[PDB]
Order: C-alpha cells, then sequence, then structure tokens
C-alpha cells in the first residue's frame, strides 16, 4: 500500500544503522552527503554505518536563533554517492502530525515500526540536563535504543527521536531549511 511502501522505501533508500562510541543509532541520510543524528549519539571522526566505516568530514550541533540546543547534529559524510534527496518531503515549519509511525533501524531493533499515534507541538524540553526547543511530543512508552528513530505520517518526515520519560516520547521537530544548501 502508498504509506507502507514509502515507509518500506525510506527504510531502504535513506535509514541507516550507525555506531558511534555512545553506542547503537538510526540515522536518516536527507541529501548529497549529508545526514542528521540525535546530538547524544556525538559522532566522532569516523562512524560505523551499515557494514563499513564511514569518515565525518563536518559535524554540526544545532541551535536556535537564541543559543539553545535543538538535539540534532548534522554530518557530511565521506561518501561514494549520494542520498536519495527526501528533502521535499520535510515540512518549511515544525509541524505535527495525527497517527505518525516511528521508524527505527539499529542492529538491536532492524526495520522497527512504532505506532506513536498524534504528534504535538511541545516546544522546550529538559532532556538529561540538557535544555532543548522545537521538540514535539507523543503519547507512547517509547524506549532506550530508539535515539535517531524517524517520524513519519502520510508522506511527510516531521521529526528526529531524542528521548522519552517512560510515558511520552519526544522529537526533535524538522525544517526543511535545515538542510538548504
Amino acid at each position: 500500500g502508498p504509506s507502507l511502501d514509502f515507509a518500506l522505501s525510506l527504510l531502504r533508500r535513506n535509514i541507516r544503522q550507525v555506531q558511534t562510541d555512545q553506542g547503537h543509532f538510526t540515522m536518516l541520510g536527507v541529501r548529497d552527503r549529508l545526514a542528521i543524528l540525535p546530538r547524544h549519539s556525538q559522532p566522532g571522526k569516523t562512524i560505523w554505518v551499515e557494514h563499513k566505516l564511514i569518515n565525518v568530514l563536518d559535524a554540526v550541533e544545532l541551535v536556535d536563533e537564541q543559543g539553545v540546543n535543538l538535539e540534532l547534529t548534522l554530518v557530511t559524510l565521506d561518501t561514494n554517492e549520494k542520498f536519495r534527496d527526501v528533502t521535499k518531503f520535510i515540512p518549511e515549519t515544525i509541524t505535527g502530525a495525527s497517527d505518525a509511525t516511528l521508524i527505527i533501524n539499529t542492529e538491536h531493533m532492524p526495520s522497527m515500526f512504532v505506532p506513536v499515534g498524534d504528534v504535538v507541538q511541545y516546544g522546550f524540553l529538559n532532556l538529561s540536563g540538557k535544555p532543548t526547543h522545537r521538540t514535539m511530543m507523543y503519547n507512547f512508552p517509547t524506549k532506550a535504543g530508539q535515539c535517531g528513530g524517524v517520524v513519519t505520517s502520510v508522506g511527510k518526515i516531521i521529526g528526529i527521536h531524542i528521548g522519552g520519560n517512560g510515558r511520552q516520547g519526544f522529537c526533535a521537530g524538522l525544517k526543511r531549511g535545515y538542510f538548504a544548501s
């Protein structure tokens, strides 16, 4: 079906299993050699991607216009070829959704689909003693090991999972402008 094929195609073409020194994460490749990680993955000069070590050419820990953490790291990778460009599926402004699917892809949780439900604008979040802006929330008890997971709804890629508190899950909202050249 259309939504199942979209999620499965994202898994195949854009959503990679990675390892850093901080463990297992999911990584969305967005276009060209640009990918996005949760900040707390703390990528070094190399990152394990699926089956090989990939050099990290740049890493930008994103902050807002007031300098508050957004809990996202934008990595430029020394990859052979370009990621299929999925920027057109990312909204221009941080937008919630109804009945979203969270897509996890690590060695421990490969090709995993999680029905998180409605995703709403949340804003400020204190995540592990790191204040964070531009978050959205879902009332779903997500678990450890799901950071970097891709929040999706009806052909839209809206957020990257950054944590939870046992009853709720939180993502960093995505804006298309983060990925402009």
